[PDB]
């Protein structure tokens, strides 16, 4: 149990990697698109109000 | 399971990619629709107003 334990501490950092990028994406992309979308509705909003 | 989660690393990267553009073609697309239907019907009240 002992070296398997020292292999799992292996597997252990690897899916720490994992689980950073499987979070930053979905947080990222849910950012930019209603930051996008929000930048069309105040450059819509400018020509609107003129 | 380390050399399974090391290509899975791989995998989650391109999959946050695909959720990227997924997400902000659908934010574009329903931005920029009703921009220009703002920009139909400010153009249209000018002409009415005259």
């Amino acid at each position: 149990q002992s070296e398997a334990e020292k292999a799992r501490k292996e597997l252990l950092e690897l899916e720490a990697l994992s689980m950073a990028v499987e979070s930053t994406g979905t947080a990222k992309a849910e950012a930019e698109s209603r930051a996008e979308a929000a930048r069309i509705e105040g450059e819509g909003s400018v020509l609107q109000a003129k």
